DNA sequence: AATTGTGAGCG
DNA sequence: CGCTCACAATT
């Protein structure tokens, strides 16, 4: 399958790569429509864990 | 005082 | 390259 990375979901959301490691794990500093960004990223986009 | 970004340490 | 963990320059 396409390596889609967590930048790729990121980028595509408007927000880091860090950001959205953070909706994953980690998750610290999230917020309403930032959140709803990486939703819609994730879910849009057949992002693989660890690729 | 809140977040992103950067650092670095694991694989 | 890809990611969790942890910390801080900037705002
Ligand atoms: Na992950």
């Amino acid at each position: 399958m396409k390596p889609v990375t967590l930048y790729d979901v990121a980028e595509y959301a408007g927000v880091s790569y860090q950001t959205v490691s953070r909706v994953v794990n980690q998750a610290s500093h999230v917020s309403a429509k930032t959140r709803e960004k990486v939703e819609a990223a994730m879910a849009e986009l057949n992002y693989i864990p660890n690729r």
